[PDB]
């Protein structure tokens, strides 16, 4: 399922996501479009085993638990199919472990890279949120 921009931004912005740990809900919505480019189902295979789920690309070695990467964690305790899910709750309930975390969403390189230092604003720019 890809989500569209602003059908995101809301879902984000209904998780509580808008502004969790001082993340404008643009800063989310940008992280997303780069980690998965909308794809509810993105599955991005990582090098060292690894591999990174659903909308925001949350990495098995960590976070979802997926069967194939020996010595991996699984903090949100769930299959990555749950994050591949068409419903991005889960995904949220769980981008929030990660943002919470300490490394903040430098975690989401894409956003690290992409987002960080711009018009995050100008990514909901639209979305009546």
């Amino acid at each position: 399922k890809v989500f569209g921009r602003c059908e995101l931004a809301a879902a984000m912005k209904r998780h509580g996501l808008d502004n969790y740990r001082g993340y404008s809900l643009g800063n989310w919505v940008c992280a997303a479009k780069f980690e998965s480019n909308f794809n509810t189902q993105a599955t991005n295979r990582n090098t060292d085993g690894s591999t990174d789920y659903g909308i925001l690309q949350i990495n098995s070695r960590w976070w979802c638990n997926d069967g194939r990467t020996p010595g991996s964690r699984n903090l949100c305790n769930i299959p990555c199919s749950a994050l591949l899910s068409s419903d991005i709750t889960a995904s949220v309930n769980c981008a929030k472990k990660i943002v919470s975390d300490g490394n903040g969403m430098n975690a989401w390189v894409a956003w690290r890279n992409r987002c960080k230092g711009t018009d995050v604003q100008a990514w909901i720019r639209g979305c009546r949120l």
